[PDB]
């Protein structure tokens, strides 16, 4: 389709090693209809902050909203002081600065709000940005690297809009149970955009930034995707796939071939997740149109990308159980509202504000559930046995290794560095290590990244 894919600005440090982000309301147009939206350095979404491993930057964050917000760097291994969870309040009109010393490998991470009880609304209203972490190793690989030509961020999100055009967000009994999801699919903000890519290798940095909707990327003509990276960065070698399931807040980088003059789309396939299979997501849905052009691209697909550390021996490692639950009365009413609204289509494949839980407790921001060890591998066992909802479980402060994802060894493209693991009626195990500290006043969060679950209790705080 006609409008070109918007390309987030690649924001680097200035002469004082500073970067400025302004958080503001603005306006966007979706299918001819204007809507109030929120953005970083803009009306909608945000820039791609570019960082170099081992080099420090100060970020000056200005809240130009009229409500409180927080700024979290999802995927970044930083102290709890700069991590920007629910306790990282930036008052409206106020300025807060954080020093980040990046000490992890090349990876596409991202940033987004983490306001207590309202994170779902603030992301839905428009707030997300990328983080391009670079190191010495990755630049040696000669991957596609022309930002916005053959190296393009692709941030995919759904939205629901009112008859008047305004984003129609609500945290109610239905969305607390099944999540906020919509009928309009957005790609860097645009409805079904087009991208001119040169012949050879196209590098796509995929981010699922939907609140609650899982995706599954493929191509319309079924040309393969070569996955080169996960949440925490480079896989050891490429993993070649026909389709790519992505959970809320997960990133993958893929190279895809642009070989003839023939256009093709990037698409998302229907998922079996409650609520998410209603038309138009009952069939393959286009994400963006790739349009070959002949201009110069020398990007490469290496045989060998990186070498990752080995999984540690499990013996002696501390084990932490995290039992995710939902009040069954939220479950019921939730699925009933869903049934009322949409009907049988919804199934293709009491304060509800504290109804979602971990270890029998809705998130309390004052009482960290535990102190985790520093610089020592632990094994966390996260169970969703007891309900049928999807829970992409996420841990701040870390890139971990999945030992077991929902009852099975992880797929090859998911066995490298991840910050999210799937939990859905089964149990997952991960090998977590924290290299930085987080006091109780600025605790790390562990939580479901189905944002409406997070906002109604499915989060805990922990210290290091
Ligand atoms: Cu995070
Ligand atoms: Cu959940």
């Amino acid at each position: 389709e006609r409008p070109t894919l918007p390309i987030p600005d690649l924001l680097t440090t200035d002469a004082r090693n500073r970067i400025q982000l302004t958080i503001g309301a603005g306006q966007s147009t979706f299918g001819g209809k204007t809507a109030t939206t929120w953005g970083y350095n803009g009306n909608l979404l945000g820039p791609a902050v570019k960082l170099q491993r081992g080099k420090a930057v100060t970020v000056d964050i200005y809240n130009q909203l009229t409500e409180e917000t927080t700024l979290h760097w999802h995927g970044l291994e930083v102290p709890g002081e700069v991590d920007g969870g629910p306790q990282g309040i930036i008052p409206p009109g106020g300025k807060r600065s954080v020093t980040l010393n990046v000490d992890q490998p090349a990876a596409t991470c991202w940033f987004h709000p983490h306001q207590h009880g309202k994170t779902g609304r603030q992301v839905a209203m428009g707030l997300a940005g990328l983080v391009v972490i670079e190191d010495d190793e990755i630049l040696k690989l000669m991957l596609p690297k022309q930002w916005g030509i053959d190296d393009v961020p692709v941030i995919v999100q759904d939205k629901k809009f009112s008859a008047d055009g305004q984003i129609d967000y609500q945290l109610d009994v239905m969305t607390a149970a099944v999540g906020w999801f919509g009928d309009t699919l957005l790609t860097n903000g645009a409805i079904y955009p087009q991208h001119a890519a040169p012949r050879g290798w196209l590098r796509l940095r995929l981010l699922n930034g939907c609140n609650a909707r899982s995706l599954n990327f493929a191509t319309s003509d079924n040309r393969p995707l070569y996955v080169i990276a996960s949440d925490g960065g480079l896989l050891p070698e490429p993993v070649k796939v026909s389709e790519l399931p992505v959970l809320m807040g997960e990133r993958f980088e893929v190279l895809v071939e642009v070989n003839d003059n023939k256009p093709f789309d990037l698409v998302t396939l229907p998922v079996s997740q409650m609520g998410m299979a209603i038309a138009p997501f009952d069939k393959p849905h286009p994400v963006m149109r790739i349009q070959p052009i002949a201009i110069s691209a020398s990007g490469a697909l290496p045989d060998t990308l990186s070498s990752l550390p080995a999984l540690p021996s499990l013996e002696g490692l501390t084990v932490r159980k995290l039992q995710l639950s939902m009040d069954p009365m939220l479950d019921m009413m939730g699925m009933q509202m869903l049934m009322e609204k949409y009907g049988d289509q919804a199934m293709a494949g009491f304060d509800f504000h504290h109804a979602n839980k971990i270890n029998g407790q809705a998130f309390d921001m004052n009482k960290p559930m535990f102190a985790a060890a520093k610089g020592q591998y632990e094994r966390w066992v996260i169970s969703g046995v007891g309900d049928m909802m999807l829970h992409p479980f996420h841990i701040h402060g870390t890139q971990f290794r999945i030992l077991s994802e929902n009852g099975k060894p992880p797929a090859a493209h998911r066995a490298g560095w991840k910050d999210t693991v799937k939990v859905e009626g089964n149990v997952s195990e991960v090998l977590v290590k924290f290299n930085h500290d987080a006091p109780k006043e600025h605790a790390y969060m562990a939580h479901c990244h189905l944002l409406e679950h997070e906002d109604t209790g499915m989060m805990l705080g922990f210290t290091v």
